[PDB]
């Protein structure tokens, strides 16, 4: 069993959990590994994130006030590490309907991140952070397709100067 | 709207069940009987226990792999199916990875202050995943796979003789 290429381009939608407010939010979502931008939309924000900058905006969705901050976070793409360890596969729904799936584990360095991604074309599924076996955040993606269908997604209203 | 689909009821599988007291995820099998109304869960390593839950009964036992203690306790709550009520307010409709592999899936609210929210196969109903969450914060959720239906054996819910003579 070895790691599959997750696509690097693709848009969806997610469900976030966060146990500090404890709860899930729904949004759209922009993913473009190749330029290391991804843009979500709240389903009341929309966040542009530009990790090849060292900038973030925040945009109120009615008013497009715009906030820009410095990033500060390390890029960390949604694939699968080359040396992170297999842990199960498993299969979901059930016998006449199934993926197959993979969950993997990297450590990065007690904090420890946890994917699950597809197994024969390997759209992600799930992707869990966790510390000291407290779950930070966990996030749940579906309805992927491949690429950036419009890229202005990732530019940021003339709000943000 | 669209009309719930009725989950099979009788099948056995594999779990990952989160707490968010403990704030953790534990992996474990599960022989879920929903014509019976019971339900047995065997703790994987990823102290150890095995729970045996007979609703019709009242009893559930708690048995350890270890050593085989059984603990017998009154079952408190009352018995609630995998599957979604007639009364679930829909929530969205889903595609679990890509083209040429992928599940479609939808998503039902029932809140029968408390909330239960499950995301649900759409052709087949099969279950993939329930969440129980008190005012916003998720409390419980247990995602499922490897579900195959039926139950081999029943003999997994008779408890050990150890767990005969517990109080």
């Amino acid at each position: 069993p070895r790691p599959c290429q997750a696509p690097q381009q693709w848009e969806g939608r997610q469900v976030m959990y966060q146990q500090s407010s404890g709860r899930n939010s729904r949004a759209l979502l922009s993913y473009d590994g190749l330029n290391q931008r991804v843009r979500v939309l709240d389903e009341l924000f929309e966040y542009i994130l530009l990790y090849k900058d060292g900038v973030m905006f925040q945009i109120d969705q009615a008013t497009k006030q715009c906030s820009k901050m410095t990033l500060t976070q390390p890029w960390d793409p949604l694939d699968i590490p080359q040396n992170s360890t297999f842990e199960d596969q498993y299969s979901i729904g059930g016998p006449q309907e199934q993926i197959t799936v993979q969950e993997w584990s990297d450590r990065k360095s007690y904090e420890t991140w946890i994917g699950i991604y597809t197994v024969k074309d390997c759209y992600p599924v799930q992707e869990t952070f966790t510390i000291n076996y407290s779950v930070i955040l966990s996030t749940r993606f579906f309805d992927i397709q491949l690429g950036i269908k419009d890229p202005s997604v990732f530019t940021p209203p003339s709000t943000c100067q």
